[PDB]
């Protein structure tokens, strides 16, 4: 009984990369000790309590540089698009990347300039720089750790370099000996000034798949507070499988703990049938959908690059059919004993959401191996329909 469901709650997050995690170790440590005490209510309310943080969390991004470092062209490719200025996101309006303008622009001092962008408001600072980044720049990022904030040092423009260099050399051109010569030149800098040796992230301002840019991506999720992590997944574009991969976890989490709330200690069952769920889940799954990249209008840009109407594209996606008839209920009691018998299930003791709980863990996982597909779908295609059954050999194909 409760020592059992500490262990399905336990052996549920443990399942995730620790950078991805959306509730702290201490709060799984009090919801565990909770549920072996045989008090099943008080763990309940600290879900609740969880579950509203996490919901209602803002994420505030500072950029700090000069104007020549592209800010504009990073800023609206964070949101798939002497004063400060906010960029609110467009699917998320409590996610809000702000322009301030380059210290050296200004003439304050770090912790004048600090005070006067209001540094109090926002969740950790990005330093860009199209080229090095100045004693100046180090000096401000001495103020904010002062502060106990993060900041994270970008160098962009790091296409338009690359490309520079091999117009110059292109018989000789070592793309790897550039990016080398380019990070070592910004860190060297910013040691002699910071105590310590700073990470730099070599990023382009217009693919934010290449170079530095998932690794960013995974150090800020592992620097942010627990419950900020899900609305900064969310605010990432699904551009790549790890990006994906990040909301995939983060929404499985948060629909385990949603499940608790619901259904931990509800007790006159509910009723009805799968086909009722699923119709009540139908805006829940839209909204999956919009996540993921998954809704009609992101689907017709892609359909036509394959020279398909959305209807033929979405017969070769699997969330538009996940539920069709070998009935349903019979798959997904198979399914609930394939998950349970490794990791214990949602405590839930109410069967209507437990169903919910397992039908949108489902739709999760297809929402985000279609939007991964989403990824190369003319390749994946023309190979699928094509003869070879085996991948190419390394440099022919």
């Amino acid at each position: 009984g409760p020592m059992a469901w500490a262990s399905s709650f336990d052996a549920f997050f443990k399942n995730f990369k620790r950078e991805s995690k959306i509730i702290s170790e201490y709060d799984i440590t009090l919801i565990m000790t909770y549920i072996e005490e045989n008090k099943l209510q008080k763990a309940v309310s600290v879900i609740e309590k969880v579950l509203r943080d996490i919901e209602s969390a803002p994420l505030h991004i500072a950029v700090t540089g000069e104007t020549g470092a592209g800010k504009s062209t990073f800023i609206n490719t964070l949101r798939g698009v002497m004063k400060r200025t906010p960029y609110p996101h467009p699917k998320l309006p409590n996610v809000t990347i702000w322009d301030l303008p380059g210290i050296g622009t200004t003439n304050f001092t770090p912790q004048n300039y600090l005070t006067e962008m209001k540094f109090g408001e926002y969740d950790f600072f990005i330093i860009i720089s199209a080229t090095r980044f100045k004693e100046n720049d180090a000096q401000l990022a001495k103020a904010i750790a002062q502060m106990g904030m993060n900041f994270y040092f970008v160098r962009t423009k790091i296409d338009s370099d690359l490309d520079n260099e091999q117009k110059f050399k292109p018989k000789s051109f070592n793309k790897e000996e550039v990016l080398k010569n380019i990070k070592d030149y910004c860190s060297n800098h910013l040691q002699e000034s910071l105590d310590s040796e700073p990470p730099v992230f070599l990023v382009s301002n217009v693919d934010i798949s290449k170079y530095d840019f998932p690794k960013l991506e995974t150090k800020l999720l592992q620097d942010l507070p627990a419950h900020k992590r899900h609305v900064f997944s969310l605010s990432l574009q699904s551009l790549t499988e790890a990006t994906i991969n990040y909301k995939r976890d983060s929404l499985k989490q948060k629909v385990f703990l949603e499940a608790m709330k619901a259904g931990a200690l509800a007790t006159i069952p509910l009723g009805g049938m799968i086909s009722d769920i699923l119709e009540n889940l139908d805006e829940t799954f839209n909204l999956y959908r919009s996540y993921f990249g998954l809704d009609d209008a992101s689907l017709e840009n892609i359909a036509q690059d394959l020279n398909m109407s959305v209807d033929d594209f979405k017969v070769h996606l699997r969330f538009p059919h996940l539920f069709a008839e070998e009935s349903l209920e019979d798959k997904l009691f198979k399914y609930i004993k394939h998950i349970s018998s490794v990791t214990g299930g949602p405590v839930a003791a109410v069967t209507y959401y437990r169903m919910a709980y397992y039908l949108q863990n489902l739709f999760l996982d297809t929402a985000a191996n279609d939007a991964i597909a989403l990824l190369n779908s003319k390749a994946l295609f023309e190979k699928k329909v094509g003869p070879y059954i085996s991948e190419p050999p390394e440099y022919w194909e």
